[PDB]
């Protein structure tokens, strides 16, 4: 039956409401906040977490970027659960009433932990996440959208016991100083909705590896020694180890017990031998104080890059290198904004704050970026490409725009962080941070990670070797171009 | 070569051409009435019944609702074929012409049959369908265009010798001895088109299992008999019988045969277990007067209802309960109409006879379900919660609608009719006829069976049983809600 | 590292730059000419021919066909890859730069292959593609849009060092003689792309089977002997042959070797009993003069056609039969266009120039063909329907429009040439080669092949005797219809 609870929370209550809908899930939530209504069910099954987030119309009048905060529930939820879950976790949430001034997609995310501990599924929780907003010099928490439109931050954290899991950030040019203080500002408020999520706990009463290990370790450590070996070699090199394991394991027949219990797990292979690599470039990393491809902690990979790289037709080209990382972005111009795909939201985020003001420069901006080759952050290389295209079409934007992913291996007390990463860096570390903006201060954050969080502190030890990467960077983008062209296209 | 037979039918002659068209068909012909006309073919193929219906735009004038008429004709054709089928079974029905007054589907469906029979695949037929509406006082067969928009009834009746297999309808508040009465008026022109196919097919000329029952069949009589357990418990016990007869399988070697036999039927196991407990679920029920929750044949599971669940924002909030079947209504209010989203066709369908007419009412009517929980008639769910929100929303409706499906437990002889279905009375069942309406007649119809039909007998006392349901629900509701609320919504 | 080559052609120069795009990519070129630009890429992967082709809208100016220009480059490139490849293979063409002149889907034809070439992978090339128009009396290599629109000739030519692979052409009535000057002079300006790719490369540097045969040999010369045998009958014995040489394997155990190399190939067995069926059908055609259905090389199906099968709503009905190859045309005239779909480019490609000048008839033309059953050129009885369907409904057409497709068996020095061709000609045949048209010229046509390519010579006779097919086919469509109706549908 049903049972409602409200949480105090900077001015704007947070009702909660179980034992209402939905009696066959695991476990349910209508989480609303002033007049915003997002209902929040969690159900574990036998076998995998799907999230669905659906915006109903009729929740604001119906008349005849869901997907986005489908990944903003799902990213911070992913690695609060055990590594060896393999049934389904399915999450729903419908958002069914939309206040005029409370923004939904933050109360589903809080939600979703809700809703995870009332099904009783085990999981590194609870997480909740939000917004925090700057009106003039106040930091505040879940501003409304008209505090969005006006302000200077959009920034959205979710945390856990174990610290900050995302950050979502757009920024007016914002020191990393100030940034840093609205990441643990928030996450202050994420932790005053983790207490209270525990009072709800407590209210409503809540073989086949080591012969790998050991037939492959040694062979693992000298690839990943080889810093000569370029991305494509050192994964036919470990593919090639891989395989003769497959063929040596197939030549004994089925009297082994291995085969037998290989045959049960036709994919163990595969993840046993990721976590031997994973293993390996991490002592690399931690003790040896080198990477993959030999570069030092604070090294970027080489930097290219052109302009008018296409016909000027198209309005502007420009193409950036990085290491194996290329992207080709175009401009066109028009008539009667602001956009750009990705083939994109984070590359718009981070461009706007420069674009020139209608007064100035009155067409529809058109970005593309086509991203030809995949080694690290390619959305920090459509960035790169984008402020470069603009540049050759004569856009005369207020500065130009670049960015670098970070990275993280954290061995216990041991922690280091990574600048550029690779991308098994990406897959066999603990955090993927993405960070642009321009000369003078941030313009848009992604932060995903695959452990149950980390410490403020290490936040903004990233966030300050991140701006070195982008000002290296940046610093030699404009060795190709320094200014906007003076003019625009004979086509545009 | 193409062979035309006329056949006499209430005025409008229905011409049938075999020989014509698709040569490679197993079966194959263009029906046509007056001037419309569609184009059937079957065939079977090693391999499960596919049914895709078309409506062609050249059919009427073509210029730069057909699922529908897809499950219109797929409903009576899947219970004839014999179970023990497995070959694929594709039936297509192309309209390639609208007479501006024979509407095109109820000829697809008697098409579907004819070709099947011309295929000479094994089934219980011939079935046919027509179409009754009600033009003042004289019931019609096959009414135009302008007796459906003009008329108090549009249903559908499909039969074959077994009696009816389908019903669909849409009905003005019509008494149910009206709506039993257009039943078999429509049957014996069904039994009409069965004579005169039948005429056509002669002018043409045309150990496993044991070992399960006798492991599992003592269980499944208790869990079924275990009456304090709720629907998801009885799963999750009927799961488990299950989950040890497949290790006791396992544990014995591929020496026994049945291990072979078993994996020779990768899905034998879950067919012979429904069927076992389709069993004891039917004989439960036949000889014992009890159903598995222990109710009687006669009882509707409790009912809970409340408006105003979501803010005054969304115009109209509805929430209703029937067992563990759970639906929220919201209704919408517009400007320049009355349709419903099903997450549809039964409840709009059910609501419209009760909808105020322009002059007083000029809003656009929009009304939402959402299916937060689904033991039983969701769609009926649907329109009890529908009716709540418009309520709720001010709208000024003649009289409210609520709605109960009848299930069928058919034994030989014995007959029982079931108020008010589980899951499972509907999966191990035989009927599932949703009736929905009004304290003064039936406003909206919807039969499926899985076996090859019942007498007009027993749908006018499974009619008779349900007004009772529909009367105890609706009656209880209105103690949440007796009249619309004077007053529409501020935020309307 | 970047490199530019340019290659002197028939006035607008084609530049490659390689080195510069896309560095994962097994093979990459930016292929230019003038200021059309359009990059291709290709991939060999472990594991099968996957071809992507984007026409993006910045290329133009971007504001808020591509499968054909997909199949453009598929269809000439799949015939010169080894059959043994099960590798996969990824071409993504993408048209970065559209010149108001050149049109871009020649250059990523002969992209694909300079881009294959270049990824060292093995095929049977280089390949090349061009345009060829008609401007007056002057033949035109890679014609503008400006003189594909005014000219009277759009042809595309692919050819190889072993010949032609694919045709695909527009006309209008042309002769046969200059539409193979046209294809001659074409396939020369591809031998000298050919050339100068293979400059690039010298510049740049770059038991079962058995089994089956002797136990399904003898009984396949029958079947494929057995002239009154209809195809799905001799379908069916092909499929009892094969299914008892299963049954034969399966009977033996586990002991034997063959069902070992017959379990780890689930297909072989459809391969090799397909190719026996390909060796005995080619020998049956080259040293016996006759086909699989007892016809000569030269003979027509047996034709059947009528009009008005449909009501005169339709404004115009048209069944055409070929054997068991079926189209029902419909025809809708409407108000302010020609256009055609096939449940279509290559029948309005091949209709469009007899339709009547705006002046004389200003109603919009639509035509559907229903393909009802194949057993050839559906796409040819889809011509043929139409042009029926369009002398039903009236429309003053020039000239009545038919064709057919002719099949080669080159078996060596052996090389015969089929006329009309039955499904598994096609399937089991060298050439699958369209050809439409009136009684004074060609209007359309559309060439694939399965082997490495076809000289001029061989190309030439199947155009003569493929003007005899149409000739048969149009002079006896003539039979049912030899006038256009003097005036139009009352429903029109
Ligand atoms: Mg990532
Ligand atoms: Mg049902
Ligand atoms: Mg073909």
């Amino acid at each position: 039956a049903e049972f409602e609870k409200s949480i105090s929370f900077d001015g704007r209550d947070i009702r909660l409401k179980v034992g209402l809908l939905a009696p066959q899930a695991g476990g349910s939530v209508l989480i609303e906040s002033g007049d915003t209504a997002v209902l929040v069910t969690a159900t574990r099954s036998p076998g995998p977490l799907t999230v669905d987030y659906e915006e109903r119309l009729y929740a604001a009048g119906r008349i005849p970027k869901t997907i986005l905060t489908s990944r903003l529930i799902d990213r911070p939820l992913r690695p609060l659960f055990p590594s060896w879950l393999r049934d389904d976790l399915q999450v729903v949430a419908l958002t069914m009433s939309m206040d005029e001034q409370v923004p939904p997609d933050v109360l589903a995310v809080t939600g979703a932990s809700i809703a995870t501990l009332i099904a009783k599924i085990p999981f590194n929780g609870p997480m909740a996440a939000v917004r925090v907003g700057l009106v003039g010099d106040d930091f505040i928490i879940n501003p409304t959208y008209a505090e969005i439109e006006a302000g200077d931050l959009d920034l959205v954290v979710a945390g856990s016991p174990h610290g900050v899991i995302m950050v979502e950030a757009g920024a007016n040019q914002l020191p990393e100083r100030d940034i840093i203080e609205a990441i643990d500002f928030g996450y202050e408020a994420v932790r005053d909705l983790i207490k209270a999520q525990l009072d709800l706990v407590a209210e409503l009463g809540l073989t086949l590896e080591n012969y790998i290990r050991d037939r492959a370790s040694d062979e693992i450590k000298k690839i990943l020694a080889q810093f000569e070996l370029t991305k494509p070699e050192r994964d036919a090199a470990l593919d090639v180890v891989k395989d003769n394991i497959a063929t040596a394991i197939a030549e004994l027949p089925e009297e082994d017990p291995i085969r037998l219990a290989a045959t049960a797990n036709s994919k163990a292979l595969g993840n046993t031998f990721k976590d031997i690599t994973k293993y390996f470039m991490r002592r690399q990393i931690v003790e040896d104080n080198v990477r993959v491809d030999g570069r030092k902690l604070d090294q970027v990979r080489p930097v290219s890059s052109q302009v008018g790289v296409l016909p000027k037709r198209v309005h502007g080209s420009g193409l950036f290198n990085r290491g194996l990382t290329q992207v080709l972005s175009a401009c066109t111009l028009g008539t009667p904004r602001y956009l750009h795909h990705y083939n994109g939201a984070l590359a718009e985020r981070a461009i706007l704050p420069v674009l020139p003001p209608k007064e100035q420069f009155p067409y529809v901006i058109r970005v593309v970026s086509e991203v030809l080759s995949s080694n690290g952050s390619t959305s920090m290389g459509s960035v790169c490409g984008s402020t470069l295209a603009l540049m050759d079409a004569g856009v005369p934007i207020l500065k130009p725009v670049s960015g670098a992913a970070m990275g993280l291996i954290k061995e216990g007390d041991e922690v280091r962080v990574l600048t550029d990463i690779q991308g098994i860096e990406d897959f066999l570390g603990d955090m993927d941070f993405k960070v642009a903006g321009t000369d003078a201060g941030i313009t848009a954050l992604q932060m995903d990670m695959k452990i149950s969080g980390l410490s403020l502190e290490v936040i903004a030890q990233a966030i300050h070797q991140a701006k070195d990467a982008r000002l290296h960077i940046l610093d030699k983008m404009l060795q190709t171009i320094d200014q906007p062209r003076t003019e625009t296209s004979p086509y545009a």
